[PDB]
């Protein structure tokens, strides 16, 4: 495929377009609501993703060609409680048959399975697990659960978050930011990134989710919108 | 799903965003070749289809509002003999589950069954079945393989003809057009269509053709490209 | 340039994209109304033009390429009578000091100066002049105010015409379209033009239109919307 | 106006969608050299800008909306010696008639005049003036060379910038990044900031850039592409 794009101000409540995997719904005011939230309440021990219908092309063996690629999201991740968080959503790259993995800190992305599972992530990591820096941050995932590269991330509870990430193919340059438009706060994080070498040539693209594995480390993580263009010279 | 886009200025020889049915393939050249081709030579009771992976949002209960669209493709239809062709080509809309339907002067498309099915397609029919003017013809058929429109269509041999069709939903107009660069002689066909009487909320967009059933009415019908754009108020 | 791009979906009042000429102007409504309207009335010997105010790179001498464009518009053509109607309204490419020329049948467009102006319009003519075909067309024309290929054309009075036009440069064919969604009727007609023989490299498009010389000779010629995409491979 | 885009992979060596002002030019590579070479050296006491050759229709009085835009661009600034540089580039809105301010530290957008200019500027800043941070920064300026707001940046000397710019109307979101592809280093900031109050409805857009007023504070700023969109609700 030479272009592929894609739009949503908001979600349908029974899209065909997204596949919505483990807890992931859209709610009936068209919010991709990946984890679960019971009386308006986040519940813990969740896990939920969300990905295109459409395979996109990123890369051609025939070719030797690797897609360029660009996404807008905006997201809400709210606790009741800003101290005490888990453990984030991520919008992700994996092969098309793609299912969820582990919940909890792998963030229904990666396991610990000690077989190196294709997916190329951009967390946005709200709990420190053993392979995390300290604080909250950004990170740029290439087949691990650990961040070849991350930015420390002042998350604001229950605030908007705007989102650009693009892949520069001629360069191999994933970066990612983000922005609070309330507070007009922003992030960023770049890294190099060989897609060719750790993605398969079709990829599924979209969101996973995790809320922590105890009561008292609950949160949301719903997607507002999502635009996606995603071009291979071919 | 608010916009959906999506353009190929040729195949990929194993299209994962592109559902191939029947006998349909892409070569390696990257042709769609809908239906059998045998040591370069078109096989009759050939019946081909291709869909693209995504469901497009054609209309909304909710929001009772309708999706336009437009999309262009070229595609070469090439008979060993003149005045012995059968049976055509089409785009078409049908639920996103569609099959394969009936072979020959059904297209793929339709039945005869005395079950309705729903699908609204553009066809560019090479032989008059019962059902059909005499003359070779671009018809717009909305559930039936019986046009409730058509334009004599002047098939050229072998030659690319380029397409263009667009549904405007603000007045129910569907409105395709054909092209020969050839020889720069054109074809237009317009109809009132109502896409939410016809057709199912979200739906699969693609192509169908079929072969004669003789051995004296083969032809083939190649897509070479295609691009696709949709847009729903919501 | 490699891509230029614009659509209103209707036009601003004071308009600073869109360089008025003649008669020219926009409606509190946001129509572009080419000729003179006085009292609700179509006014005689009156002259318009809108162009783009971006220049188009059309084509370019040292690569030798050659761009691609594809535009929408809708307009309406309301007399007072219907069996007396002139002149029409086109939609043209010109160099970008280009300015209005001859009124009348002449379109804003071409003169008879025996100095082969540059200009290559799409014109839906609505008069009979001693250069045109006995019935109202649509004419593409190249440098010259008598078309080198028309398609006669069921003016309807006060509809809505939407119009689409192609160029494609890979086989410089350039296509004229014509749907009236109020009954679904349309025309189309195309014609092998080689931009880089009758125009400059440069060129701005925009819409011309004259009303008759005469009062029972009067009619409108508003635009209600425009769309316009270029691209040039370079 | 509603939706305006336009894209450049290089620019044309004579342009003409572009307003090249003082010393700006096409080299004929294709780079838009704002700022003057001599003998491939950069030279002191240079002003350019370079401005979409289509006025922008950022905010309308009569409907109270604010348009969305976004924007991408590469640049190079290549300074002789990494210490000493000056003045710096940047991408600016201002009125349609905008002429070159101030040269140096002025950037050309603005003067010290005591009359409040209207240019609304991403700066990126290579020399610490009276009104600067101490260090190199990307700054958001409105009507003033004083930055509102600004992040330090680790300028590359010689490298590839690549920049994102986006205004997000629905909060006042200005929001500018800066990605060096070589060794992956991005940089951001965003603010709030009202283009209603800030400039006219309609604006040019485009880059200014200075070099220093010494002969040991030079430097080149040259733009490679550039893309940009803008949306217009209405
Ligand atoms: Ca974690
Ligand atoms: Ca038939
Ligand atoms: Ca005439
Ligand atoms: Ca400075
Ligand atoms: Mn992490
Ligand atoms: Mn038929
Ligand atoms: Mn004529
Ligand atoms: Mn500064």
């Amino acid at each position: 495929s030479e272009v592929v794009s894609f739009s949503f101000t908001k979600f349908n409540p029974n899209p065909k377009d997204i596949i919505l995997q483990g807890d992931a719904l859209v709610t009936s005011k068209g919010k991709l609501q990946l984890t679960k939230v019971k009386d308006g309440k986040p519940v813990d021990h969740s896990l939920g993703r969300a990905l295109y219908a459409a395979p996109i092309h990123i890369w051609d063996d025939s070719t030797d060609r690797v897609a360029s690629f660009a996404t807008s999201f905006s997201f809400v991740v709210e606790a009741p409680d800003e101290s005490k968080t888990a453990d984030g959503i991520a919008f992700f790259l994996a092969p098309p048959d793609t299912q969820p993995q582990k919940d909890g800190g792998f963030l229904g992305l990666f396991n610990d399975s000690n077989k190196s599972i294709q997916t190329v992530a951009v967390e946005f990591d709200t709990f420190s697990n053993t392979w995390d820096p300290s604080a909250r941050h950004i990170g740029i995932n290439v087949n691990s659960i650990e961040s070849m590269k991350y930015v420390k991330w002042g998350w604001e509870n229950g605030k908007v978050a705007n989102v650009y990430i693009s892949y520069e193919a001629s360069t191999k340059t994933l970066t990612a930011s983000l922005t609070y438009p309330s507070n007009a706060t922003s992030y960023i994080v770049s890294a190099n990134v060989d897609l060719k070498s750790a993605l398969p040539e079709w990829v599924r693209v979209g969101f996973s989710a995790t809320s922590g594995l105890s009561r008292d480390h609950v949160e949301t993580h719903d997607v507002l919108d999502w635009s996606f263009t995603s071009t291979l010279q071919a």
